[PDB]
């Protein structure tokens, strides 16, 4: 038992991290087969950060402009033989395939989805943590400018699913990046201008999963006979910065295991949002919305007890 | 900017995880050079878990009693050629040295220290997370029964420092294990009996470090001119389940960078302990005490807030 933020083991991703340098700027890249991916803003000189013309920047560079180095493991300097833009990514073709390329896929995750982040600095892995794609398609991470190129991923049956490359800090502790098709998560441009974020929202179904985790972990004081219909909850959610609830099979099975109904949990959310009354749930006095039902499922399998 | 629970990258440790089976019990082991470590309760029949005779169990086992397999990466079946007891651990000697043994050390951490955990199941790494050794030398982690043998570690300069091997769950969300000298953390025996947990406390210096991280991230509402001397706080701490504050250079450094004195932070603690007044710090409405000063140092290095 217990519930903690858990990341996928990072070894397979660590073997793919490299350092990329262009002019005075350096950050991290991801080396898969004969390709190195990094943010295109590596090309931008410090004085043009507000107004980058990436098309001009691209063609002002030669292949030799980009120095690519592998520092950890089987150390190497990698010759760049082509460079092109893929949305807000630079795609550097190099003359050697990464022999440690894992089986992999690319995906774009949806708000409410969790993934692991390998934080990197100067081409070396430095930390691992998990985030959730926020309703406004930001993430709440921990980064420096030198951490750009850090990689978000999930893992399933030996296959690494690459979903995020770190691009920018939008505001304090608020970050965004692109999927590997080069599309930036959310309504955000890779430039150094104030950009307004859409309002964030609690991910209801994640909150519900977390409350079920709590109940399986013996924490149940918040469960009452009180029920709220999904239609009534969703109307309330629109006025209180929660997402609308749509049930899933995974939630249904958690309800089955605990004997606590979805309508009870939605009622608990409404009460708890008004206040925790000096009490805690799984160590917290705020609603937790970054565990998905799948994340919870992985960490439970106890019999409901009490 | 941003502050998240960060773990050390796990790849170096992943290469050392194996599966160990004895009779019908299987769990995880750590393979370094020609040695495999695992909890000694792998020898115990299900029906003797209340009062195992580990010395008699050891004698009844042969080297052939133990099946060790590497299931990930370079797969292997490892032949056991010796077995001996090391406190609450078994030390198996195998006939093949792990070719991927990292530079490593062993140490035993003190209450208030953080370390990373690679959760494993049937000899396969499954997840990474960070814990803090509690005041009663338990940890608040996330483990299932097949997770025994999972490994706790830190990184120090390309050296893996192994500090924990998971042994048991004491109560919901409460765990302990041993260092690799085979000494169990805390007052706990490796038998299936209810054991008394000494009362936990808030680690004051960690809470202080967390408050400093908040200020460095532009969260400052809790800072007042109010001060409380160290000697006075410590008197207060004894009656309110906080550890005594002893100053360190790391904390002094944070105080200097933020211009907020330790005494102001201890005052904030006394106040926040009474209640957060409907406000939040770094997203939370409870005092966070599992970030060490060094954990915080590594995630800060932005420049001046007001
Ligand atoms: O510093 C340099 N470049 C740079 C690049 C990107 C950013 N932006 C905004 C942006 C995106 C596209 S254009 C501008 C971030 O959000 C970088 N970033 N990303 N995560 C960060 C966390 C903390 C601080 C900064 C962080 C800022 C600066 C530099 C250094 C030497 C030579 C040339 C350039
Ligand atoms: O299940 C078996 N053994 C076993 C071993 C240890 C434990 N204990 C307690 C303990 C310690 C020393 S002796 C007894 C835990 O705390 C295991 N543990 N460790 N972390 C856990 C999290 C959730 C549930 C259980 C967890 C429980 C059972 C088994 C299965 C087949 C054949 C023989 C034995």
């Amino acid at each position: 038992s217990g519930l903690v933020k858990m990341s996928a083991p990072s070894g397979a991703v660590e073997n793919c991290i490299v350092q990329v340098t262009c002019g005075s700027m350096t950050l991290n890249g991801l080396w898969l087969d004969n390709t190195v991916w990094c943010p295109r803003h590596i090309m931008c000189p410090a004085d043009q950060l507000t107004d980058p013309n990436y098309d001009a920047l691209l063609i002002s560079k030669t292949n030799h402009s980009f120095i690519v180095q592998k520092h950890i493991g089987a150390q190497a300097n990698l010759r760049v033989v082509a460079h092109s833009m893929v949305g807000v990514l630079l795609k550097l073709t190099v003359d050697v395939a990464n022999p440690s390329t894992p089986a992999y896929t690319f995906s774009t995750v949806k708000p409410g989805a969790s993934f692991s982040v390998l934080a990197c600095y100067n081409g070396k892995p430095t930390g691992v943590f998990t985030v959730n794609l926020r309703h406004n398609s930001t993430i709440k991470g921990s980064f420096l400018c030198g951490s750009c190129g850090s990689v978000g991923y999930t893992e399933n049956g030996g296959v690494i699913n690459f979903v995020y490359m770190h691009q920018m800090e939008l505001s304090n502790g608020t970050h965004t990046g692109s999927s590997f098709d080069g599309v930036m998560y959310g309504a955000f441009e890779d430039k150094q201008t104030h950009q307004l974020q859409l309002t964030d929202k609690y991910c209801t179904i994640n909150v519900v999963a977390w409350l079920y985790a709590a109940v399986l972990n013996g924490c149940k004081w918040f469960v009452k006979p009180t029920r709220v219909g999904i239609v009534t909850y969703n109307e309330w959610a629109l006025s209180n910065q929660f997402t609308e609830f749509v049930g899933t099979q995974s939630i249904d099975m958690l309800a089955h295991r605990t004997g606590v109904s979805v309508e009870q949990m939605l009622a608990a959310i409404q009460s708890l949002h008004a206040g925790f009354q000096g009490k805690t749930i799984l160590g917290q006095s705020t609603l937790e919305d970054e565990f998905t039902p799948d994340d919870v499922n992985m960490q439970v399998m106890g019999v409901v007890m009490q």
